């Protein structure tokens, strides 16, 4: 049982000379210890404004967002509004090409529809733009035999896995998942009363905020601050604790693991290793080197459900910031670090690593 002052001491010992080796201009981090989150911040959120980082600065989480995306995903399935295995073209009939016939749901949340790359192409303006994008799109691979991380593949579940509704992704998202975790202070649009708490990002000399983009708001476009993430967390580690049952079953849905690679399962946005971890397979693993890399998959049959213990995590980036969340439900053990600079992952990762073995 750590007092504070000692969670305050590994915190500081590690996160101290990770901002200097990086040089990240502004830092949040929420320990999550025995469910009780502790925060922490450095520097600034805007440096031409000497604005510091505070527990409401608003951070780009980048990829981040893929688990809010698998998360609604999750809670339309527990509404009987989707299945996984449902084939894409259910939910997208333009989508005739002969490419499209067994690419399922489950395929395009999980990055496993056969090599959809990584970005929508930036000249992909409008929704006839986007319907000739995956229809000349031809693939390298079989749906369900490799992953290829891609926002191209989870931004397109994103956006069928809502149309049952009726609503935007966006407008699905706050009410299914913001309100009723009362994340108040988490955006896909930041609305203009919010804008004085958005840092701006950092990116070889340049202040940078993320620019729209085809399926930006299912892929890389949610923005939070260090409490709400914190919630997030909480939530995303006791969904027993979530009254809103859909929601509940989501969150578990999201964890359940659907593939494995190596030493990895793949959730919805969520990725899963059994804990303990050896850290060099999560450090190595965050490493562009292998995390872009198509891996081969296997099918777990029937998905495991939500393993509690896990290691639980995802990466995010946007041009100017980067952002990491790690959890273990079992011993209600996390992490957040939201940083207005995009540094590489391994770093991100040994820190966050670091801080929770320390906490074990």
């Amino acid at each position: 049982n750590a007092a504070p002052q000692q969670i305050n001491d590994i915190v500081h010992r590690t996160i101290t000379p990770l901002i200097e080796q990086q040089k990240i201009p502004g830092m949040a981090v929420a320990v999550i210890y025995q469910g009780k989150p502790y925060y922490f911040t450095w520097g600034y959120a805007d440096i031409a404004k000497k604005q510091p980082v505070t527990q409401q600065t608003l951070f780009e989480l980048g990829s981040v967002s893929k688990t809010f995306t698998g998360v609604l995903g999750g809670d339309a399935i527990a509404r009987g509004e989707i299945k996984l295995s449902d084939p894409a073209t259910k939910y997208w009939p333009e989508l005739t090409a002969k490419q499209w016939n067994g690419i399922t749901l489950l395929h395009l949340a999980t990055y496993t529809a056969g090599g959809l790359p990584l970005q929508v192409p930036d000249e992909v303006k409008s929704s006839s733009d986007l319907l000739r994008f995956y229809q000349n799109w031809q693939p390298a691979w079989a749906p369900g035999t490799q992953r290829l991380y891609a926002n191209s593949s989870i931004g397109l579940f994103g956006a069928l896995a809502v149309k049952p509704s009726g609503l935007s992704f966006e407008q699905a998202m706050q009410t299914r998942v913001f309100q009723p975790l009362k994340l108040n202070h988490t955006w896909i649009n930041v609305p203009p009363a919010e804008e004085k708490n958005y840092a701006w990002g950092y990116r070889e000399g340049k202040a940078v905020h993320v620019s729209p983009g085809a399926l930006d708001a299912e892929t890389y476009g949610v923005k939070s601050t260090i409490e709400d993430m914190a919630c997030w967390v909480r939530s995303n580690m006791n969904p027993r604790d979530i009254n809103d049952k859909t929601l509940q079953q989501g969150i578990q849905l999201a964890q359940s693991r659907y593939w494995q690679t190596g030493d990895m399962y793949q959730g919805l946005g969520w990725e899963m290793l059994d804990w303990p971890v050896n850290p060099d397979i999560i450090v190595n693993g965050s490493d562009n080197k292998i995390a872009l890399a198509a891996r081969p998959v296997k099918a777990i049959t029937p998905p495991t459900p939500a393993v509690r213990a896990s290691w639980v995590h995802k990466t995010g980036a946007t041009g100017g910031f980067g952002s990491y969340v790690a959890f273990i439900p079992e011993k209600e053990l996390g992490i957040v670090m939201l940083a207005n600079k995009n540094y590489p992952n391994p770093a991100r990762v040994a820190a966050a690593w670091q801080i929770l073995n320390a906490l074990q």
